[PDB]
């Protein structure tokens, strides 16, 4: 009575959720990216699992008589789901860290995971009255169940956790910076102008001491040094001056106060060409230091070769790009936490199923635990789209 009602309710909820998910993907394929395609693959896998797990239970409940392909399809479904979760976590890591023909590559990766799943579900058809009983009559069931646990639960979630460790680390470093580049500034936002004279004067007589200055800053300020290194790398790449300056400032302002103080310093330098006094004041916070101040003054002079109207457009573009990059990072972390919710619900719902299936290899509230575990397995697919609906 209670069990059939709750089972039908959750089955309907999950089927409707996955159908709505895939239908939304079909309708709005015009807005579909790596994450959208991967959650589409997840929805397809979950829906196939539902459609192949309903009939066996229905036949075993409302009948007593009923084998080589259904378990293959079910294992294919679970493999597709979990490996697409892994690929989605990898996408989140590669999109959050590195950007602090692609879509076709994601599509062929989806094809690849489908194919490797249907190839890894081949052994199922080997060993699967009128009751389709795969379990024959010691080591084969346990070994197969452990293999399914490893291939389908353990290493995929392990990869997801590994690639979220370096999504937490990146944000922790970005938080350490800003706080460090705002407490005792003018070591930053001045060396950031001694990292542009190096770009301007390409002679090795500048970079030879610029590398040493970066090493000293790292010995004295880690976040400042990493921001300066990213700034100079971007500036050198985009130089081949204004583009180099924009790239350097953008890379530096990536781990709120820094943009404001830098805009103020640029405005002050716009009318200094007594610039030496301002450079000395900025660098107040050792002949190598004098040479670095000279290079910073060179970069300030280069910036001075810009009209009042021209510099305003430059600072406006720079601050707009800073804001856009911050917003994109926030959106990326929001999608990362949504996928983390997906992984959490998946583990909470599929750990009981996996542990019970590993235990059942021994036996090749028992009924109530079995039915609640199956309802939980379906509830995973129930709450994936519910999580995406509520969180987004
Ligand atoms: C799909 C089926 C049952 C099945 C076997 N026939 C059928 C005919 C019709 C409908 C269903 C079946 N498949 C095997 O159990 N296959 C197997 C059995 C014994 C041995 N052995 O003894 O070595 C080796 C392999 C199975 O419960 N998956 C195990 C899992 C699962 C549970 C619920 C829903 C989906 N997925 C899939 C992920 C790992 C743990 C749970």
């Amino acid at each position: 009575c209670v069990i059939p009602s709750l089972y039908l309710l959750i089955i309907t909820v999950g089927l409707l959720g996955n159908i709505m998910l895939v239908k939304i993907f079909i309708t709005n394929s015009a807005m579909r990216s790596v994450p959208n395609i991967f959650i589409s693959n997840l929805a397809a896998g979950d829906l196939l699992l539902l459609l192949t797990c309903v009939p066996v239970d229905a036949s075993r409940y409302f009948f007593d008589e009923w084998c080589k392909l259904i378990p293959v399809i079910q294992l294919t479904s679970v493999g597709v789901s979990v490996w697409t979760l892994t690929a989605l976590s990898a996408d989140r890591y590669r999109a959050i860290v590195n950007p602090m023909g692609a879509l076709l590559r994601t599509c062929v990766k989806a094809m690849g995971i489908w194919v490797v799943s249907v190839l890894l579900a081949v052994p199922e058809a080997v060993f699967s009255f009128t009751a389709c009983i795969p379990y024959p009559q010691e080591l084969h069931p346990k070994i197969h169940s452990v293999l399914i646990f490893l291939v389908y639960f353990l290493i995929p979630l392990a990869i997801i956790s590994i690639y979220y460790y370096h999504i937490a680390k990146h944000l922790k470093e970005k938080a350490k910076a800003g706080a460090e580049i705002a407490a005792h500034p003018d070591a930053f936002l001045f060396l950031l102008f001694a990292a542009f004279g190096v770009v301007l004067t390409g002679d090795p007589e500048d970079r030879a001491l610029w590398a040493e200055l970066l090493a000293l800053v790292e010995r004295a300020a880690p976040g400042i040094a990493r921001a300066l290194a990213a700034a100079y790398r971007a500036a050198e790449e985009a130089y081949r001056p204004v583009a180099g300056f924009r790239a350097g400032i953008l890379g530096a302002c990536a781990g709120l106060p820094l943009t404001a103080r830098i805009v103020d310093l640029l405005r002050t330098i716009r009318a200094l060409r007594a610039l030496r006094a301002l450079v000395d004041a900025l660098g107040a916070e050792d002949a190598l230091l004098a040479r670095l101040a000279d290079l910073a003054l060179v970069a300030l002079r280069e910036l001075a070769k810009l009209s009042e109207s021209e510099m305003d457009a430059f600072i406006a573009d720079l601050t707009a790009a800073v804001e856009a990059m911050a917003k994109q990072m926030e959106t990326r972390k929001r999608l990362a936490k949504i996928v983390l919710v997906f992984v959490g619900c998946f583990i909470f719902c599929w750990f009981p199923n996996h542990i019970l299936y590993m235990y059942r290899s021994f036996n090749y509230g028992h009924m109530i635990v079995t039915l609640v575990a199956r309802v939980l397995s379906f509830g995973n697919s129930c709450v994936n789209p519910f999580a995406l609906y509520l969180l987004s």
